[PDB]
């Protein structure tokens, strides 16, 4: 209500329902997300408002935050498609390496900007990466997780995807660092390359064990302090690490090298977005035009 004309429902968003809407005034087309629950903290409104100032070409612009009678409305710049749908559509042929590289490079620029401004995403996944016809890709939902501590679910009994969760979160760490986003982005990079989710767990423990089966069960050597983590159990099975050549074939050594650094167990050893941008993998990065059908 008030200035907005609903064009259609986009989906059952993470924090609520989402509509494509037109601002009767400006005439602009936007994504409007209606947030839960029956209170809505004033701390969240302030923190969220802060995000309106977080502007970068690879970050979906938060145009407005509107608090009104039990419901928070977030108005975002609109993009027609997300990476999850694009990957499904490119399943038979695969996304061309040059485009995978362009997307990864752009997402790292976005993360570097967010992280330098002390903003974490915390829930990166293909569905939260939006793309347009110009070859741009943008991070969506940056900072919402913190302005709400822990998201948990959507609003209509939906199965929370754990596929992109960093191991420190799964092991009960209470303090997230910028490293959790690099881990999620690494999982997404692998998925674009192989056309299959890297760690498709269907429970928190299945997610953790899928990670362990591929990267090896972590220990104090590769991850100092891991055995003192909240949910770590000495009873975890001990699996040997597999070779990356087997995990993301036929990605080249530059790609495997970068991916391995994005998937280090120790959050402190995990590569930063800034450092990743300098990796030899991006020596020949370009900005291709995607084949997008809308
Ligand atoms: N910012 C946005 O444009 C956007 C926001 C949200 N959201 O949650 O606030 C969602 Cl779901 C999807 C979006 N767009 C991608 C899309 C658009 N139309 C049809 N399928 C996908």
């Amino acid at each position: 209500m008030e200035n907005f004309q609903k064009v259609e429902k986009i989906g059952e968003g993470t924090y609520g329902v989402v509509y494509k809407a037109r601002n009767k005034l400006t005439g602009e087309v936007v994504a409007l997300k209606k947030i839960r629950t029956e209170g809505v903290p004033s701390t969240a409104i302030r923190e969220i408002s802060l995000l309106k100032e977080l502007n970068h070409p690879n970050i979906v612009k938060l145009l407005d935050v509107i608090h009104t009678e039990n419901k928070l409305y977030l108005v975002f710049e609109f993009l027609h498609q997300d990476l999850k749908k694009f990957m499904d559509a490119s399943a038979l042929t695969g996304i061309p390496l040059p485009l995978i590289k362009s997307y990864l490079f752009q997402l790292l620029q976005g993360l570097a900007f967010c992280h330098s401004h002390r903003v974490l995403h915390r829930d990166l996944k293909p569905q939260n990466l939006l793309i347009n016809t110009e070859g741009a890709i943008k991070l969506a939902d940056f900072g919402l997780a913190r302005a709400f501590g822990v998201p948990v679910r959507t609003y209509t009994h939906e199965v929370v995807t754990l596929w992109y969760r960093a191991p420190e979160i799964l092991l009960g760490c209470k303090y997230y660092s910028t490293a959790v986003d690099i881990w999620s982005l690494g999982c997404i990079f692998a998925e674009m390359v192989t056309r299959r989710a890297l760690f498709p767990g269907d429970s928190e423990i299945d997610q953790l064990f899928r990670i362990f089966r591929t990267l090896g069960t972590p220990d104090e050597v590769v991850w100092p302090g891991v055995t003192s983590m909240p949910d770590y159990k000495p009873s975890f099975p001990k699996w040997a690490r597999q070779d990356f050549s087997k995990v993301v074939p036929p990605l080249d050594e530059d790609g495997r090298s970068l991916l391995s650094q994005m998937l280090h167990y120790d959050p402190n050893k995990r590569i930063s977005a800034k450092a990743a941008l300098a990796h030899p993998f991006f020596q020949d990065v370009t900005k291709p035009v995607p084949h997008l059908r809308l």
